[PDB]
């Protein structure tokens, strides 16, 4: 399309972006463990809950990427697990989600990141990703495209961030490395390069450098199309004691999307941020997408 005004509607933000735009230069609001919504057992909450509302708050606010982890069940289905335990949510259950609201927003995309979070039930009949192929992604909500995906391509679509090994059937992103708890960078496809910081499991100070100097590399390597920049703005420590994702989330998101405000970058990334919601400041999952305003 052609206005700014485009951006500020979060059911539709894509809509102004061309279609030529590579999917890695757009700046994306995404969801860390986006599932977690309907955890309100207490102590699972401390530890697990990283999310409050449902996958369609999420994604009439913005959110585009959603971190995604299963499990294979005896049923012969995947399911939603934080861990070893289970989120009362299905992969059906984000699947439609995402098509309704693809459905009703044809002019959007969404990007699924699928891990297989725990290890799989006893009397499962085949393995995670055979599994998750030949009864989820045979569907055809799911992009098939590889390569450096464009956002023509994907519009109506489900593009598909594999973070599962043995995979057959090709589509999206392939699966590369990601080590444990680090900001590292490495090649996806022959025509792709990924920074990504997460560094969960880290103190609030050295938290909050990473973000920012992976930020700084992406506002300054902006017109780089083929090079994704993944920032997890969360941070997963010791619960219990106000040292949840939420305590943390509270001050970290603000933090951030002023970062964003005053800097006036032209890209920022792919950021995967905990609690997006609409208490906090000044809004990161806006401001993220604002950044935008750039390539309209």
């Amino acid at each position: 399309a052609s206005s700014v005004n485009e951006l500020e509607n979060w059911s539709k933000w894509m809509q102004p972006i061309p279609d030529s735009i590579p999917l890695a230069r757009i700046s994306i609001p995404g969801t860390h463990d986006s599932g977690t919504f309907k955890l309100q057992n207490p102590i699972k909450q401390v530890w697990g809950m990283t999310q409050e509302y449902d996958f369609r708050y999420q994604m009439d606010h913005g959110a585009r990427i959603f971190d995604i982890r299963g499990r294979l069940t005896d049923d012969n289905t995947i399911v939603l697990h934080h861990g070893p335990l289970y989120l009362y949510v299905t992969l059906h259950e984000f699947i439609n989600e995402a098509k309704q609201f693809l459905k009703d927003n044809p002019s959007e995309t969404i990007i699924m990141s699928l891990k297989k979070e725990y290890e799989d039930m006893k009397g499962a009949e085949d393995s995670f990703s055979s599994t998750f192929e030949k009864k989820y992604f045979v569907d055809p909500i799911f992009l098939k495209t590889e390569g450096n995906i464009k956002l023509g391509d994907a519009r109506g679509k489900i593009v598909l961030l594999k973070r599962y090994s043995g995979s057959n059937e090709p589509g999206g992103y392939n699966n590369f490395y990601w080590p444990d708890n680090e900001t590292f960078t490495t090649t996806v496809n022959q025509n792709a390069n990924v920074t990504v910081q997460d560094k969960y499991k880290v103190s609030y100070d050295e938290k909050v450098k990473s973000i920012k100097d992976t930020m700084d590399e992406t506002m300054n390597n902006s017109e780089d199309l083929n090079h994704l920049y993944i920032n997890f703005t969360s941070l997963s420590s010791g619960g219990t004691a106000w040292n949840s994702p939420y305590y943390y989330a509270s001050y970290i998101n603000p933090e951030i999307a002023n970062y964003i405000k005053q800097k006036n970058p032209a890209r920022v990334g792919w950021v995967i941020q905990d609690y997006i919601n609409e208490k906090w400041s000044p809004l990161l999952y806006q401001e993220v997408i604002r950044a935008n305003k750039s390539l309209i």
